[PDB]
């Protein structure tokens, strides 16, 4: 029955991806931002320059208040609210109903988008991460218990997409899908075992990879990674790229860089390799990402979409672009496969791949 849902995904890794999404009796139609980064349901609920609509408690028979406030902090913007209940549907997504909690938002600050085109959140990730604490039920969890919905989505973000509630569609990838176990359900946290950039493997100490954590994504633009990954990574892809020079901005994802329409030179920019734990001992698989993927377009313009982060790796939106991602809840996994919506190279392709071979991956998580 998933056909349903292909295709009903908008938006871009710069601006997000959102669902449409409707909340109260009679329903109020909402585009709501895909989050795998956070585990809270909110919508705008008073004007704001950037909404061009909003949740209107008062016009829905079906809100309960539950009097209590919150406020939810993100990398990216925060905003506060006041909690209640209503009935929420998903129009593109399984046809049911659900009595799901909702942050309906009244302050806010950096956190709308001025032309996104959404105007909620829908956090995705697990009850322990949730604000104002974990008693306070996620979206998905309610989805589950009320409905018979399986304990999976998956998502095909397209550099548009899909989000496939409650289950796999095997035409939106080709080859295998390759799986990763969440180590903690909190954010969707997982472990890199091994980074390679163009097949030189970076050599570091397996635990800086995942420093203080690593996790995937769906609401964060860039692949953000830990101080030490990311100056030997700057380092390597510099050293790569060394045939043209780059504003010493450009690196830091500030500057832009152009080439004349057509022209632009994918073959000196490196493949970047991330193995990821597998499911069985000893075993690893990897994910290949091409320069398309981390430079991102804004002649041909780009931004460096890798960048610093001091709260572990993020493998965002540009990392998860043309792979096929299962967020496999029920089985406590993560599963990878390569996208029907692929990046195209000439002479290279985004790929996953296995099995590896990897001793002690266990010390690779960080305590
Ligand atoms: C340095 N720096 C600011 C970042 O690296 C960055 C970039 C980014 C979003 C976040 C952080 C962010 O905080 N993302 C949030 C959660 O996933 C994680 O806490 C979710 C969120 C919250 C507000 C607006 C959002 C997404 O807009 C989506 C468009 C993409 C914006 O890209």
């Amino acid at each position: 029955s998933f056909v349903e849902m292909v295709d009903n995904l908008r938006g871009k890794s710069g601006q997000g991806y959102y669902v449409e999404m409707t909340v109260g009796s009679p329903p109020q139609t909402l585009n709501i931002l895909v989050d795998t980064g956070s585990s809270n349901f909110a919508v705008g609920a008073a004007p704001h320059p950037f909404l061009h609509r909003y949740y209107q408690r008062q016009l829905s028979s079906t809100y309960r208040d539950l009097r209590k406030g919150v406020y939810v902090p993100y990398t990216q913007g925060k905003w506060e609210g006041e909690l209640g209940t209503d009935l929420v549907s998903i129009p593109h997504g399984p046809n049911v109903t659900v009595r799901a909690n909702i942050a309906a938002i009244t302050e806010s600050d950096k956190f709308f988008i001025n032309g996104s085109n959404w105007e909620g959140i829908l956090g995705l990730a697990y009850a322990e991460i949730a604000r104002p604490d974990d008693s306070l039920e996620p979206f998905f969890d309610s989805l589950v218990k009320q409905t018979h919905v399986p304990n999976l989505f998956s998502l095909q973000l397209c550099g548009g997409g899909s989000m496939i509630i409650g289950g796999i569609d095997h035409s939106l990838y080709t080859g295998s899908l390759w799986y990763t176990p969440i180590r903690r359900e909190w954010y969707y946290e997982v472990i890199i075992v091994r980074v390679e950039i163009n097949g030189q493997d970076l050599k570091m100490d397996c635990k800086e990879y995942n420093y203080d954590k690593s996790i995937v994504d769906s609401g964060t633009t860039n692949l953000r990674l830990p101080k030490k990954v990311f100056e030997a990574a700057v380092k390597s892809i510099k050293a790569a790229s060394s045939t043209e020079k780059f504003p010493d901005g450009f690196w830091l994802g500030e500057q832009l860089v152009c080439w004349q329409a057509g022209t632009t030179p994918w073959n000196i920019f490196p493949v970047i390799s991330l193995y990821l734990m597998g499911e069985v001992t000893n075993q690893s698989f990897r994910i290949t990402i091409l320069p398309q993927q981390y430079l991102r377009p804004v002649d041909d313009c780009y931004k460096f979409a890798i960048s610093q982060s001091s709260t572990g790796t993020v493998m965002g939106a540009v990392i998860m672009e043309g792979f096929y991602v299962v967020f496999d809840r029920a089985r406590k996994r993560i599963g990878f496969a390569v996208s029907a919506c692929h990046v195209h190279d000439e002479f290279r392709t985004a790929a996953v791949e296995g099995p590896f071979v990897t001793l002690d991956m266990e010390d690779c998580g960080y305590n």
